[PDB]
């Protein structure tokens, strides 16, 4: 496509929501290829990660950990404005996964405090991906603060199974799963810090251990649980995205299934079918389609249970209906 | 199908066998749908898991460690008698990751000492699947203190390759890998308990480390190799069930390949072929049909080498037959 | 084939080249089997890994770590003549994980210093194949010494996508990935020793933590960076070999792709297609396709960004052509 041809393109303006909820969209593409804008604002904000109180320095995209997933369709043109407001300290960009030159992007973002910039790209190929900050010298600390989140680039058609039937979903709910390395003092607490620089040092030498100290979701311990728990009911498709930019996971539906796995988030690669617990590996998303059977709370975890119960990757699903007990049935309830 | 329809499928007992062997069964459904039947008494008792005399109070279905593999074909049902006698003094339930509803059967199966229950469901989906006891609040204690197993739903018209050609195993195996988490007194020695709560605290300091202390198969260091190694003959052909439910592993057998690997242990997800080293996400299980075409001593391991040859996760296999000068050969056996 | 018929083939005699380079070949088979013959003296000498001097013990085939790939194609037959100078100081062999028997050939080329062995054999299944050093005893020490590397059995008719359609290179790079477990004294400082005996029981410690000191590619950081950057143009197809013997890794082409991945690095295992990062596990060896499109660098990296970044796991591409306005474009450049 010339210049006069993508300027002659139709646009459309989205607006973001906060994840785990993603913003309206179609499954399959209305109309022809598209300018789908979007616009983020940079936060460098105190955030608490866990019941006790620790605090985190957090780098977030739009204000929030994970970033809010952005949706188009495959050939759309994702134009995104990017804010760096002046009360922030650092220099930050964008990497998109989903993109093509660049480095993802990110070799034409760099904004210092005070700046925004407009970057556009083709969103050739179809599936979710991972988009984070890499300010050159200080990757690694930016993403682990909490700077990143997802995409998801539908094919024009919507989605499909590995042999050509549509997969059409209900609803969507995007997991952003985030590792924290939060220094601590002598007495094994989790120390704070007055200002995000003053957390570095101390930051960096936990990081190298490569054990983070808290792994969660929607950027905290439960923050998927109680009025915030997703919610299904029985015979209702959900997707769920799932994206961990910087380590490996492993979902896993705790009394359900991965109907249809796309566990490297790409959907040209047919998905895995019947699985229980599926693999991202870190710098990556995925996305898993189920059609829920049964009524009830389920967990939805990372399968290293240590990772999910100690540390905090796990939240929870509410689901409504009827209890089919072909499927399942207590026939002698625990008794003496 | 109706309510009579199922109080009408016929009821079967099966005896279990301990790991790394199997029960009795066939690779082709017998008849239409059963209820398949089987009993396990949970067992927590103290056992030695390396040469040093290291202690771990292990949480044994079946009193073993993996609990053992329960095979059945899509579309039956499973129907657990699980027993938690007086003498133990933790609370014990069972989550499978094969079944649809109330985590598993973990909402469904909580039972103190003193107590049993009966749980059925039906196996809709075809594979191995990973089992483990999942007390709300402790969940990766009892799994981490080896209280997991596996299960196979075999498709009842058998196992397949990708083009449908009938895959028919000799023999099959099943490996559980198991991480354990030993708390060590500040001179570097593992520490003994009276009681598994004793130790409770201690070790969950160490699970928190994300770093296992050992990593074994069947139970402990060496407990497939030498006089226990698997075996096998040149022409045979095998199937080796491999599960991890905390934690991931990289199966390889040395001198051998995988054939045909179903990598995420799900029958209707097309195997893998032709691997060096298939991935099992923690909280899964795959299975590796191999056909052996050179006799001696092979190593079976967890390729994170360090893993394997300090932590504890090699076995070995012992085979018998003509060696095949075609396939392999010295032309030059070492010499000065 | 008997001795006689083998006797009989065509005998090739192969020059290596170092890595990330790989020796002259043709991807479609060039007449019918043939014995490829191949040579590699083993050279335990000091390596630095960082800009600190931080030195290890290397154990390295052909002298490079990685080892150097070799490629062959399905069904010929691979003879490799290993020598063991007398210079060394401890025994070595080599497993090759594309072989079949006697633990990969590392049973049959155990070789003191001064000694040398010639081993043959069928490379039956085709694919990128980890080979390593694993003398019995001291299996994990010597890997991640670095003496571990990689060969490509090619399909006879060349590489070809999940459809059929022939997949063509114009160029190739082996990009081998090392952990490495460098013993420190009390200050934090890394330790120095005057023979590889010498570190072995501090090495060792280091390896039981699981948590290398750095993770590298070629042998050090930045090997593969600034001047020692892998090149191409836009337009040119580019496969890129990665092993990692001992631990898992997830490549990532920054800015770019992966189009077609065969991430478990068999070729009759269809490739993955339009990948952000792929997951390659420890004991294997994978490889990705790609057709460049944008001019540039482009970091190549483990995404584990504390490994890449923190850690050493970094490399770059340097990609000449022009650029694609169409694919990504900065419609507003960073300003106030
Ligand atoms: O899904 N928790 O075992
Ligand atoms: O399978 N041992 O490298
Ligand atoms: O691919 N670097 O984030
Ligand atoms: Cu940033
Ligand atoms: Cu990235
Ligand atoms: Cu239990
Ligand atoms: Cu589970
Ligand atoms: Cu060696
Ligand atoms: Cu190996």
């Amino acid at each position: 496509a010339t210049a006069a041809e993508i300027a002659a393109l139709p646009r459309q303006k989205v607006e973001l929501v906060d994840p785990p909820f993603v913003h309206a969209h179609s499954q399959v593409a209305e109309g022809g290829p598209k300018v789908v804008e979007f616009t983020m604002v940079i936060e460098e904000k105190k955030i608490v990660i866990d019941d006790a109180g620790t605090e985190v320095h957090a780098m977030a995209f739009n204000g929030t950990v994970p970033g809010p997933l952005m949706v188009v369709h495959q050939d759309d043109y994702l134009e995104l404005t990017l804010i760096n407001p002046e009360t922030n300290t650092l220099m930050h960009n964008i990497d998109f996964h989903a993109a093509t030159g660049a480095l993802g992007g990110g070799g034409l973002t760099e904004i210092n405090p005070g700046e925004k910039t407009i970057l556009r790209f083709k969103a050739t190929k179809p599936g979710v991906f991972v988009y984070h900050c890499a300010p050159p010298g200080m990757v690694p600390w930016h993403v682990v603060s909490g700077m990143n989140g997802a995409i998801m680039v539908l094919p024009r058609e919507g989605l499909h199974d590995g042999k050509g039937k549509a997969l059409t979903y209900d609803k969507i709910y995007y997991v952003g799963e985030q590792d924290f390395y939060v220094p601590r003092d002598e007495n094994g607490k989790y120390k704070k810090y007055e200002a995000p620089g003053d957390a570095y040092e101390d930051t960096v030498k936990v990081m190298r251990t490569l054990t983070p100290t808290h792994v969660v979701f929607n950027g905290a311990v439960g923050a998927l649980t109680g009025d915030k728990a997703m919610t299904a009911a029985v015979g209702e498709k959900v997707l769920i995205v799932h994206s961990q930019a910087n380590r490996d996971t492993r979902p896993h539906l705790t009394g359900g299934h991965g109907d249809y796995v796309w566990a490297t988030g790409k959907f040209n690669t047919p998905p895995d079918v019947d699985q229980e617990t599926w693999f991202i590996p870190g710098g990556a998303a995925g996305a898993a389609f189920y059609t829920f059977q049964q009524p009830g709370i389920y967990a939805y975890v990372n399968h290293n249970l240590i990772e999910a119960f100690e540390l905090g990757a796990a939240a929870h699903f509410k689901v409504t209906g009827e209890w089919n007990d072909d499927l399942m049935t207590s026939v002698l309830a625990p008794s003496g």
